[PDB]
């Protein structure tokens, strides 16, 4: 495959993470590729193609966007980019185990796993006050995230592909350590 020199970074981080900034730092720090399913999704609605008209009608209907399809629309994506960078940090995924396994299958096995971690106590201080209904929404939507996210992390974690980050520290302090810890896949 073309698709013999990337190196995929897999970044999680729920609620309270403060992953967007970090993933905007890393690109301007690194000139990474950027993907996210969410961009791609719109990016083939935008398309034309009879495709991303039926993506469209089932978007309206509220219906579950397959996994083939992301996966898909990724491998395109990466196969377009994958000379301008090797390197790309896919956004929010894999959230759950089947993406995970499926993604290295189909594509490429993937270099590491950016987790942004953080207690709900944290999440609590950043997000919320010292509105009940729509505060406890995401403290739901939380714990969804972590529940989740449990077995693909396991799974990384047991092959010594997790990057576990503490980002209960400002936006700098994550940084640094971030860059520290990528260094140690190869990343400089």
């Amino acid at each position: 495959q073309k698709l013999a020199k990337a190196k995929v970074i897999f970044v999680l981080g729920g609620p309270g993470s403060g992953k967007g900034t970090q993933c905007e730092k890393l690109v301007q720090k690194f000139h990474f590729n950027h993907l996210s399913s969410g961009d791609l999704l719109r990016a083939e609605v935008q398309s034309g193609s009879p495709k991303g008209k039926e993506l469209k009608a089932m978007m309206e209907r509220g219906e579950l966007v397959p996994l083939e399809v992301v996966l898909a629309l990724l491998k395109e994506a990466m196969i377009k980019l994958v000379d301008k960078n090797c390197h790309f940090l896919i956004d929010g995924y894999p959230r759950e185990l089947d993406q995970g396994i499926k993604f290295e299958k189909e594509v490429c096995p993937c270099l590491c796993v950016i987790n942004f971690d953080v207690s709900e106590e944290v999440m609590r201080k950043r997000l919320l006050k010292r509105v009940d209904d729509n505060e406890e929404t995401i403290v739901k939507r939380f714990r969804t995230f972590n529940e989740l996210t449990k077995p693909v992390i396991e799974h990384y974690k047991q092959q010594n592909k997790v990057i576990t980050i503490d980002a209960s520290g400002t936006v700098d302090a994550i940084f640094d350590k971030v860059n520290h810890e990528l260094q140690k896949f190869g990343v400089k």
